[PDB]
């Protein structure tokens, strides 16, 4: 149907909105690991000066 | 009518799909940054 696109898009967009939140969490976990590693390298003299 | 509603839903859909592609790309960049930081820790004897 032409109008039949309505439900399909609605439902895809809900799934994509959810997937964005999962990907934001996983991206944040990786940022926190990067910060942890940068601190370890800095405390050990390996991040410059 | 329905044609305008559909166009708006398609606009939202591409904005969401673009954001997902960005987060997948940035997350893979971050995994590479983690691998490089881990290699430098291993090389300096901080990973056993």
């Amino acid at each position: 149907g032409s109008e039949r696109q309505i439900l399909r898009l609605k439902q895809i967009n809900i799934q994509l909105a959810t997937k964005i939140q999962h990907l934001e969490f996983s991206s944040s976990e990786k940022e926190q690991e990067i910060e942890r590693l940068n601190k370890l390298l800095k405390q050990n003299g390996l991040l410059g000066d």
